[PDB]
Formats: C-alpha cells, structure tokens, sequence
C-alpha cells in the first residue's frame, strides 16, 4: 500500500493514529523530519501586524536560548549564575520604573512567564492587602471588587479565578478609556484597587495614571477610603521610560504599589518572559511568599510556575546589556517613526477616524482607526483586511467592547523588524486593495470575521 | 585603567552598574561573549541526582526548540500547525490515562508550563465542582478543605492563594503516606476532594489511589458525602502506564476526575511542559473556560499563562512519535534497572533502612534511605552528601515533613542519561567517601545544611 | 501478585535498546562493531564528567574558548607539521613564528633571514632540546681541552619537573639550589658554589612554577662573568621562560633576561601558557648557528631541497602553530601588552584584597616587575587563624573553585602555600565572585572549628 | 596606497611584517580570513600516496577533537574522565598485542604523541634495563649498542641523543632486511637490545621477529648473554592482529619486553597519537617513572611531553569502540585489497621487480617496485613520479640506504579512504603518464629529486 515520497518507504500518517498514544517506535530522524515539514505550515509572522510579540530573529538570542534549554529557573543551586542574572534583571527593571532604592540592595519583584502571570500575582497581593486592612477594622471582607478600564482578557480571568467582582468601566464612543469621573463612581470600601492599562490592547492608547492618581487622593480626603493602584504596563513599561520619560505613571506615584510588563512584547525578550515589581517590602504580603530550602541559604518565591527554562531571563538580560537606555531609545523611536508615518499616509487614503496615531506621548507604536460615522467609501474594514490577507498581510479588523460594541476598527502594530521599507510595501498593497475594492463593488459587506485581537 | 584579556579593551564589569539600568550600548558580540562566559559557572547537571527534570541533550530536540523560539502557543491563528500538534498531544495523553473515548474526537484538557499550573487548574476545577454541589443542596460554602498526603510545595500554594484549608496528612515514622484511615478522619462535607501524589517528591513512593478510592466508596455509603479525586501524577504519569500498567490509578476509577503530570520530568519533554486532563466535559466547569475569537472560529482555553512558546509541546510530540508505548517502556525500564542496582548495592555499604528501592511497582526510579535507628556508622547522611559533592555529585540529604521532621534521608533520583556506567562511577565515589569519612572521624556531625528537595 | 511489564535485558535510556557498557570489557579490545553515532554519543556523554576549567585557578594553560581558534584547529586536524611537501603553507607559517619569537627575545639578526629555533609540543620538549644542546656544547669544549666528559652537572633553582626528567634521562647530575625560608630562589652566591668545570650550564626559571616569581638572569649573569675572570671557566645559560617568555617583553621590556645577555644561548617557553596558544604548542630559540651543535640536526630529504630538524617528536598536527600565528597576528605588541596587563590587574587586585582577610605573608603579589600574574601566599609563622590553607582550599572547592594548597621543595618542605593563577578569561568580575566565596569559606570555617587541620592532600602543582 | 580586494581596506601583508613581531592590533575576523585564505595553498592529501598518516575526515572525530581542544592530558585532576579513557586504551592495546593479563587490572604502558616518543621511551627502558643488569654483574656500562635493521629516522635520533652505538644492519640487493645471521654477528654483552621494524618505512615489508627470537635463544645457549627485543610496530602494529594473527610478533614472544605503534598511522587515530606498552611491571625501570601529586591519589608517568590535548586519545577510543576487532579487520582488509590490486595491475605496465605487493602476511598495504635490472622502458621512476604529480598525485620515488644506494624505488601507500575507485583513477593516470613519456623521449633521466620518504 502507501508510500512516502520523502522517505521512499511505507507511509506513516500523523493524522491517523493521532487519536491514541502511538504503539511503535520510529527512527529518530524520520520523526524529526515528519514534524519539521509540517511546521512549514506555520506562519513566520513577518507579515503579521496583529501581534505584540517579538518575531525578529537575532543570531545571538538563538544561541543563548539554545545553551539555556535545560537550565532550570527554580533550581538556584545547580544554576547559580542564571539565578544571579535573574536577580540583576529584577533590579534593573525596578530601577527603570523609579522603584524606591531597595533596603538591602535587592528589589521586591519577580520574573514570570508573561504579564498574565505577573497580573494575578499583582492582583493577589492587591486582594491580600485590602483583606488584611479590612479584618483589622473589623468589617466584612467577602465582596472584593476591582476597578479598571478596557483591560486585556487576563484581568477577566483573575476576576473569575479569584472571586473578585470586576467593575470594568465600559468603552463608549468618544470616551474610550477609564476617565477620572467614572472611576470614582465605581469605588467604595470593597475596592481592592484600581488598574489602569498603560497601553490598551484594543487601541494602543495609554491610560494615564496621573489624572487618575489625583482623583484617588481627592477621594481619600473626601471619604477617608485609601485606594491603591496597579499598573498593567504590558507594553507601556518598556516604551515610556525611554521615549517619554516625563509621563509620570510609574512608582513616582505613591499610590502605585506594583507594575507588571511583558518582556516578550516591547521589552524585546523572546516569548516566555514577564516581570512584576513591588514598591517595597510592604507592598508584598508575607503570607504569599514561600521560602524554599537550598544549599547556601533559603530563597523565598512568589510565583505560580515552578520548574521552567531560564532561557528567556538570559535573553532579556542580553537585550538589557547590549542596548541600555541609549540603545532602547533608538529601537523604540524607530518603531514610533514607522507607526507615525503609516498613520499620516493612511489618512490620505480614506475617510478614517483615528483612535491612535502612534505618538510616543499618547500610547504605544500603533495605528488604530475606524470608518468616519455614516460615511460609506464602498467597503468595510473587514473587507479591506481580507484583500490585504490575499497579499500576505495580517491586519486585523474587529469590534470594541462595552457600549462601543458597535464600532469596527483596524489596528496596526509596529514591532521590531517592521522597518520603514516594509511599511512602504504595506502601503503599496494597501492602495492596491482600495483600487480592487473600488473596481468590484459587489465585494462590499461580505467579510465579517473578527481577528485575533488579544496580543 | 581597567582592561579585559578576552577583548584587549576597556573593561565592562557586569557586577558594577548591575543595580541600575545601563546607560550605554555595547557591541552585540561582546555582550554575548560576556554573558556566555558567565554561564560556564552554571552546572551542566549531569552529576546532579537531586533533580527530576530533563538534563540529557538530544540534537533533534535542540533543533525543534530552536525553530520554535517565536512560535506562540496562544496564537492559534498564525501558527495553525503548532495549534494542531498541541491538540494531538492532549488526545494522546488522555488515551494514555484511559480517558473515556471522547464524544466529538477531542479530549478535555490542556498543555501547561508545568505541573504547578496544571495542579492549580485541577484544584480550581475541584473547588468549583464542589461549590456548585453545595449551592444546589442549599449549604454554606465558606470553609473549603482539601485532603492530601506529603504533597509537593505547589499544593501548599494552591491552598493559600485560593482560600482552601489544606488537610495535609502528616508524615510519621513507619507511617509515611496518606493511608485510607487517616484520609477518612480528615474528610467531611467541606472536602473539595482528595489528592494522592502518584510519585511523592520527597521519597519516590506511589500513593496508590485504589485503596483510598475504596475508602471513599465506603465513606459515601456511610455519610452520603460524595468525594472526588485529583491525582498528582507529576512523575508517575509517564512511568506506570508503561512499566506497571495494571496498577489501577487513572481514569479507570470513577472518582478520579482529572489527572496532571510533568512533561519535563519522566515525560521526557524539555523544561517548561506539563499536562492536565479531565475525565469528560462535566469535570470542567464551563465558567472556568474563556473563549477567544480568532479567524477560523473560536477556541476555549483554561490556562493561567497567555503568550508563551510552542517549542516544548512540539518537542514533547517528537518524544511521543519517535518512542511510542514500545519506546517509553524500554526508556523507563532502563532507569528502573539503575535505581534497583543502586539500591541493592548501597544496602551493602552501611546500616541503612530503605524507604524506596526503585521498584516499578512501588514508585518512580529513585533510591531513598535513612540510617537505621540507634545505629551510628561514624557519619550522618549530610556528611556523606558533602564528601560526594567534592567529587562533583549532587546527592541531596534533607529532613522529612510533619512528624517525620526528625528523620534525615538521602534520595537518589535516576533520570534519562544516568546510565549503568555512571551509577558505577557513583558507587566508587560512594565507597571512597565512606573510607575518607572512616579515616577522618572528626568530620562527623559538621555538615547540617538541607539540600534543595522539591524537584 | 504482580503488575509490571518488564524486559529481561539491560536497557539504555538514551537509545532505548540493549545496554553497552564502557566499563565492562574496557579490559580487553572490543570484539564487535557498534553504530557510529551511538559510539559518539556514549563517549560525548561521558565527557560531561570532565571539568570545563573556568573555575580552575591552579592551571597555567589556556582555557578560554575563542571561536576563530576552533575553526583554525578544525581545519588543521590532518595537517602534518613534519610534512613540508604536502603542507607548504603550514610550513611557511611555522617559519614565520620562529622568526617572530626570536625577534621578541632579541635574538641577534639572523644572517640568512631565518632564526635558529623550532616549534615544539610544549616547554618540556623545548627544554630537553635545550639541554641536549647545552650538554653537547660542553662535551665538545672539553674533548678539545682533552678533559674528561663523563661527569656533567646542571645548576638551577626550583625547576619544573621536566628538568628532573632531563637530568634523569640524560645522566647529568642535577645541582638544584634548594628552596628555603626568605631565600626561595637561585641567588648569585649559591649558584657560584655549585659551579665547576663540569657545569654544562645554569638554568634560571623566568617565572617559577611553584610561586610565580622571576629569577632574574641579570644578576646571575654578572656572577658568571666575575666567575670567568677568577677561574677561566666559561659558563653558559639557558632560560626556562615557560611563562615569563610571553609576559615581560610586553609589560616589563627593561628587565634584561633575554638574548641581550651574551651568556644566554637559548630560551624556551610555552605558547599554550601565556602565549595564548591552544594546548600543544611550545618554542625553543637559539642565539645563533653556533649555539646549536651540528650533530643534533638531522637532515631529511624532501622535494624542494632539504630541511634540518632538531626535534623529539616527528609526525603531528600543525593546528597549534597556525592558531599561535593567528594570536600573534591579531594581537601584536600593542595587543599582548593589553591582554597581559588585564591579567596582572586581576592578580594585583586579588592580592590587595586577600591580604585584608587573614594573617598572610605574600611570596608573590602578581606584579609585572616581579613575576607572572599570580598570587602566592603562606600563613605567617606562629600565627593560628583557625584553619590551614588546605582546609580553606577544601571549602573553596565546594563552591567550584580549584585553588591549590601544597608544600614547597628543598628545605621549605615545611611550608604550605596557596597559589592563584590569573590567566586569560579570568576577569575582574570573576575575581569578585571568588572573593565572595573566599569570605563565605572563612566564615564557614570560623563557625565550624572542628574542621581545622583535617584536610592534608596536596593539589596538583606542576602546571 | 595599497589595498586588499577582499576587505576593501588598506592592505595588510603577512609576508612583509613577518620578519619581526607585529606592532599593531588587527580586527579578529580579518586576521582569521587572512590566515584561512593562505591555508588553501596547503594540499588536502587525498591524492598523496607518500604519507602513512591519517588523512580521511570523519564528522564524528571532528566533533570530539573540537570538544577536547582544551582538555589537558597531564591534568588527571581537572579532566578525570579523559584520564579514565586514556587508561582504558592502554589496556585495550595491551590486550591486543597479547601482553600477559596485568596483575592489578592495569597494563603497563602509556599514550604518546607518536611512535617517535614511544620509541624514545622504549629506548631508555632498554638502556636502563641493561645498565642495571651489568652493574649487578660488576661490568662496564659505558659502551652500549643497539642492533637493528632499516629503521625509521627516530632510531638514528635515539642513538645520537642517548649515546648508544647504533649497529644498523644495512639493506643490500636481494637482502633488504635484518636476517638472523647478520643480527647475531653484531651482538655482544654491550647490546642493550634488538629492534625489528614490524613494517619497514622504506619498503612496507615486515621484519619477522620470530626467527630472530630463535637466534637470540640459540645465542644465549652458547654465550650466556641475554638479549631483549623492542618491536617497532609503527604501522604493522594495527594491521597484523586483524588480518594475520598467527604471525607471532608480539608479547607471545618472551623476549619482547616492549612494543610501540603509531595511532595516526594504521590505528586510525588523527595526527598526534602513539602507544607504547611494556610486557609487565619489571619491563619498566622504576627510576624512569616520575610521581606527581594530585588530589585523589598520585600517578606515576613516563613520557617526554607534559601538557598536551587529550583530543586524539578520545578520538582513538572512539575508533576502538565503534570498530572493534570485526570492524578493524574489515577496514584493514579493504586497504590490502587496493594494495593487492595495484600491485597486479602496475605489474602489467612495464619492466618492474617488486619488493612488496601488499599481502597481509608479508607487510603493510603498500606497493613498492623498482625497475628491472639492465632494462630501460624509456623513463626513470623519478621521471614517472613527476608526470604523476602534474595530474595531482604525489607518488614518491627515492633511493634506499646502506648498500642498496644503487636502487631507486617507487612506494605507493594504501590508507583509509584511498578506495578502489581512486586506485582506478590512479591507474588511468599512470597509463597516460607512460604514454606521454613514450611520446616525449627527451624527458628521460631529467628529474632526480628524492621525495620525502619517512612517513
Ligand atoms: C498582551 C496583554 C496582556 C497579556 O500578557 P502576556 O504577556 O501575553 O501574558 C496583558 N495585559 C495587556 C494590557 C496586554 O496588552
Ligand atoms: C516536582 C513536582 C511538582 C512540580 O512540578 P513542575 O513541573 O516543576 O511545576 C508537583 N507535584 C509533584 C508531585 C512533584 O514531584
Ligand atoms: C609549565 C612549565 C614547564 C612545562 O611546560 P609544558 O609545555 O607544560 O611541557 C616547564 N617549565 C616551567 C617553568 C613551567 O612552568
Ligand atoms: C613513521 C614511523 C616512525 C615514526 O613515528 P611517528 O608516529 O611518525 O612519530 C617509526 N617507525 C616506523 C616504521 C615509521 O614508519
């Protein structure tokens, strides 16, 4: 019966006998080749403008990852040097965010797999601080709520997974984020804390912690209710410090007790890297820290994951070391330049409304636009997305949350390796698409599938 | 002024300015070299018998991991084929654990970073399942407890972070594990479930689910109280199915609603891979599952992390494809023969009483022993542990938990790579140590430091 | 009543097939073939048992990996050094090194364009070549004089073991000036005493293996000149510059030790020590044509005329010469100075810092004008700080560091020293880490008094 | 002014500033490329039929040699595993040559850089053995001699360096080797030993040690004088034990007290590896062995070299383990079948007389032939040799020593990698050279340069 043209031998079908555990062994390199070949069906992401996550390859990151394939992060004993490098990073990130100079030399924070993990960790201490304070006073502590904006999905999880009532201030037309006013309306003694999104996923815009900080101070005076903040700087955290160092959002704000960020977003780390830093020893409840015994003393951890590769910490460190402040500033500005240029060029092409023009002071390096209300140029942005996909380009169109469920937007993400010249290409394909849509009016209204929007 | 003999130029110390974010850029290949050089301080782990995790390099895994560096586990859209390989592995693991053949062709479960995340996930599902049952019966739900043996630390965490009373049945002399009787005294209507550890971290013994299962059956008959189980098969999950298949521990038992294991332990997968499988649709409360829109429809995920590499999943598949049931049976067998050899040989070298002798029907491939009571051979197992460390071997000695807190043990872990030849090297260095310790009596009692134990 | 499913043969977990032991029948020559990749993987796997040497502070030899050196070595795996015909370009490179090394040591300008000297495997080969050369030069001078040649002797200081061998193998009587407290080196006075009409030569060691100090050839050279005026005995030197040989000419070029001294007839050194050559490279250079007795040089025929060799080894790889040429070429005078300086800066820092932590007396504080980049110290006399240097070495080993504590020779058999060697790739950052581990160790020994005096094994001291 | 076309920079010449030590730095890659480029002027040896040494590249060997570039043979302490391997080899080789089973489980021998060092060692042991014995009898030990045959240059070296009178028995027409009768005549009380060369460099025939052994037995019966042997098995050492094991040449013969061989000749190791084995303990004088101290005991070495790579020993081991007896037999026979084929075919091409035709029982895989006396086919072997070179082939013609100064031979060496297909091509170029010389009668007797002949 069946032969394979690669091997010149009897066929082994990954798609049959994929319902059960395999019975027999297979020659090693044959297994390797079968799998390798089917990976060619994966995209490479170079033409993907939806994703936040690092997609550019650096030959040096590959080597570091490869050496670190078995280095256990949780094993501080066998891999003391990796452990050291980790602790360094914790500090360097702490510093980048203006955390108070730490007491003994070592800042209160931890590496994580991503911002998802950093956030629940952020959330758990937030809930714990609120709880303790609340038992102290002698009041019920069974109904905690969290106040926030158009948060990324992980916050919704935390909410459910931790039994916290989520008051997400709903998106609405010409009022897309958490403003002072609607925040204060959602706060009372049962609020564990307020979570501004420093770099909203859906739109790219910054939520500005400073106006929000003011309203929480006035709140305290008025009601004697003290409220903390946690900044989800999933992408913000490695942009602002460099391209807008005078946006005050970080630890410079006394209410911020912790900040998290994805290193594998604008932090230039490979996939698998996240950070969270607490203001000081006191932001982090001791009941959450578990001290594990090892050979030269005992290190306490607050983390969900246990064993895992230390590869990404080493990489993150390598980016940190090679670039520095000076170097990050050049990288991030390169991207803002591309975003900005795309924003200026895309306005010329249709009747668009910009939620985000890719400006260092308003948000991350991303262009995000919607069709001007009740204007009809002969196509939806879904339709336009589709023509562009026929050109290799993943540019997502979708609907926003809240009360702006109505609105369809397009969002372009300018990450590292999307240089000016590709930008150029995109625009040539972008125009080609308008022209084709123009010449075939029947193409209007047909596509309607929301794309992957969450990272 | 300071210079470096690698680079014959101005010194760049990573230990100076290691507390703040660096200002200036560095040549990319110097930064790489600086970090590469400092990783040689890390152990290669080949002589470490403390860890459970994979440390054997295989060129084909290295290659797969390297291709997979930017592949996003959470992005089913752009990496449609990794998405596929992940779904197969879920299926294949379900099968391995005797999951009821899945109704629509896809088993209920999910990849994870490790058992840590897989156990919380399972724990969460326990807590919700129980809640929903009490609510229905109109009863209070404020005091949930979990009943278990000498569990790996990850469970202490679960209890803490999710407000569950952990009834850890205490280790005691001649009574090291969770027995049916002590298990029953700890149970009540608030018990969200029982967790046997099918491969105890501290000693290597299996807690056999079957006797405990009987006890719960009798308990339900007596009280009306229906208690579920989740098996912590961290190591046991990829051992018994192959070398001891008629130990009845898995979904063959009606109460076991979910199983978890480490891919990076005896799963043979590289660091950062774990599995959890649920019996059927009803073991997973829907409220826990979050739906993400993409282009080809929408997928539901129950998972703490978000973005993270697909490398591991793919490597874990390669393992499955290349080995099969046949393959793994031989691989696990090889380990068991070594531990057995070691336990049989070591029993001759001193007054030792074994808690674990590395037999496939008792536990994982590990040797675990303590000094006989009232016998004094002229050294403690800490003393021996240090002599060994001088000849490169990491053979941990530590003390047990609960009421066994008195007991010092030494535990030798046998994993892939640790072949009979090396076990021979180890025996020689063992004997040489016993001899030096014998000629140098003064050394007795000096070392007293607990080694990293939890994995 | 059973539950397992087991196979009745030893299995390997790597290959999922029958076990094959390296330990069983490693006592006879193997009978059967094995799959190549399996043989490779078995051997490679048991090489992870070797140290990587990065925290070895005992050894002199080069241990830092450079990607370019790996590639030259790999290209040269089959390049036979002795085959001047097939590898003529390897042959010219080798010649270029000899010239360069002569220039570096102030050998008088070669009359025909080529210096007198040869590459070797290491200093060992070099010194015996040097010693045969010395022995023969003497021999001839005495038969001319019609005096007996059957009782030769050699006069030197605390030499490296290789001179003990030379002396044994070649029936030369060894007059080793013994070591002794506050006089650890072959001084003018004592040298003179051992010398008579049977002394083939004097061997000063430019950079001592045991401590790291230079014996300074100049003062010994003056003693010898004075010795000739008195007795009429004309005595030659050969300098064992095993490590000094690539240090001083860059960081202390006014220390006069080389061919600027007329009694120096040959110098040897190890390329794979401070030469920055990978393992397997040495050099001996002769002052000139007359320094090398014609009877030692064997003339081999090859296609483009005939070359003469003075070597113990024959067939062997040109990998190291090529690599050592690369070093020479990329670094140059400008560069070696920098590289070498870096290392001296590490020794100097280690010494200044280590002094602060206990009752030590330093034999060698790693200073460009006194010796190589090495710290050597002993415990002060009649002082007990609560450990011996042996014990400290053992706690230190427990953190990965191999820092040798051993006894010295001659009459300082009584004295125990610790010796740190700073070589390329042991940078200031590491030094730091060592220090932190050294303090830790002190603190551990302090809290554990019973530990004192138990350890007494000598470490490998010889390179 | 002057520029380099490779780097579009100022020229840097290696033939200029290569009279004195360079003054300046140079970029690391530029140096690399400069040297690397000139190495293409070196030949690859694939077409060189002069050399005995290993020239065939195997990918597995490259990798091991590259792992061991820093691994110090003399540093038993830092590289314990290499030390173990090195020792295994001494045993394996010992076994191979039928040494008596060693007392304490470790044969008396050592790895060397080559046969040359290996003979020097054997050499000194011979002189010492004789010195000791003669002192014991109260006799003069100032006039030692060595009896031997057409030795390789290392013995001429040994005789000079260590003041021994070399009594070489000279080759002469019709008798090219040390025979029993001329052996006996050169022997006396001052003979430190006899050295038969087990595979003569200049012709490829074996000197057969047995009928010499007889002569030494008969000699001792008559005179009372006892003479020992050392076999120079540079090449034959790793041929005979596989293709012709009942040639009695090794430790079977009681008077053999040491044997030496080149690994990098027929023992298949890369350049830089030799072996010398002693019959037992007593074969090796204790004054020759130096005892270094190290941390886990003390090892006595006997060797001229100190620090050097262990790369080749590890390589040599790899060749032993992967090939075994069965493998080597196959390997070497293939070399002989080429040799045997060349001899038969060359024969058909003109008026030659053979000294050696590549038979397993007479010598090594080598063809060696001279012109028939008083015949003139129209060229000298020197002239043939030159044409052969124009077609890329190194095939040495040269004269023999002593009394055969009159005889010019060609010697073809058949080593691993010179397979049947290349034999064929050689012939096709041999045939054409002969036709050219035929057509150009003027070329005759012009060339007259001896080739490198010594290995
Ligand atoms: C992408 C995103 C996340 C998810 O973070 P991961 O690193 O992908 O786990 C969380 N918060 C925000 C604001 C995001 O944009
Ligand atoms: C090691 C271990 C764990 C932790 O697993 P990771 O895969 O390292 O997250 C959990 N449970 C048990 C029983 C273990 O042995
Ligand atoms: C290292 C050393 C030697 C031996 O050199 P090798 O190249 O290792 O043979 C000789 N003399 C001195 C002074 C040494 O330090
Ligand atoms: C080449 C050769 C030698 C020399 O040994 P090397 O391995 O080249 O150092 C000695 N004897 C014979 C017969 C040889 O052919």
């Amino acid at each position: 019966e069946l032969l394979d043209s690669r091997f010149g031998a009897k066929s082994i079908s990954t798609i049959a006998e994929s319902k059960r555990f395999p019975l027999h062994e297979m020659r090693d390199d044959v297994a390797f080749q079968i799998i390798n070949d089917e990976l060619y069906l994966d995209g490479n992401a170079r033409q993907n403008l939806a994703t936040f996550c690092q997609t550019w390859d650096d030959e040096n990151v590959h080597k570091l990852m490869d050496l670190s394939i078995n280095k256990n992060w949780i094993d501080k004993e066998e891999y003391p040097q990796s452990a050291a490098i980790d602790l360094r990073c914790v500090n360097m990130v702490a510093d980048l965010w203006h955390a108070p100079a730490p007491k003994n030399g070592q800042a209160v924070g931890t590496n994580t797999i991503g911002s998802s993990e950093a956030c629940m960790l952020g959330g758990m201490a937030m809930k714990w601080r609120w709880r303790k304070r609340m038992e102290a006073a002698g009041k019920p502590t069974d109904k905690p709520n969290l106040v926030c904006g158009p948060v990324q999905i992980c916050w919704h999880k935390f909410a459910r997974y931790w039994d916290v009532e989520l008051r997400e201030i709903p998106m609405r037309p010409g009022q897309l984020f958490m403003d002072p006013k609607r925040m204060i309306e959602a706060c009372d003694e049962n609020t564990i804390g307020v979570v501004p999104t420093f770099g909203v996923t859906y739109t790219g815009n910054y939520e500005f912690p400073q106006p929000l900080h003011d309203a929480l101070d006035k709140f305290q005076a008025d009601t004697g209710i003290d409220i903390d903040m946690h900044i989800d700087a999933a992408s913000g955290g490695f942009l602002a410090p460099f391209v807008a160092p005078d946006i005050v959002w970080d630890f410079r704000l006394p209410r911020v007790k912790s900040i998290s960020a994805s290193g594998h977003k604008f932090g230039l780390a490979p996939l698998g890297c996240g950070w969270v830093i607490w203001r000081d020893e006191e932001a982090l409840p001791q009941e959450l820290v578990f001290n594990v015994d090892y050979l030269g003393g005992q290190i306490g951890t607050f983390a969900i994951n246990f064993s895992r590769p230390a590869g990404q910490v080493i990489a993150q460190y390598y980016e940190f070391l090679r670039l520095g402040r000076e170097g990050y500033t050049k990288v991030q500005n390169a991207s803002y330049q591309v975003a900005a240029y795309l924003a200026d060029e895309i306005a010329k092409l249709g009747p668009y409304e910009f939620i985000c023009t890719g400006r260092p002071d308003e948000g991350i390096p991303a262009v995000c636009f919607k069709l001007k209300d009740g204007e009809d140029p002969g196509y939806t942005l879904y339709d336009l997305s589709e023509r562009l996909r026929l050109r290799g380009w993943q540019v997502p169109a979708f609907t926003l949350g809240g009360e702006a469920t109505d609105i369809v937007v397009m969002r372009i993400m300018c990450r590292r390796g999307f240089e000016m010249d590709f930008a150029e290409l995109l625009l040539e394909d972008y125009k080609a698409s308008l022209k084709y849509l123009s010449d075939h009016p029947k193409l209007q209204g047909i596509a309607q599938q929301n794309s992957f929007k969450h990272t």
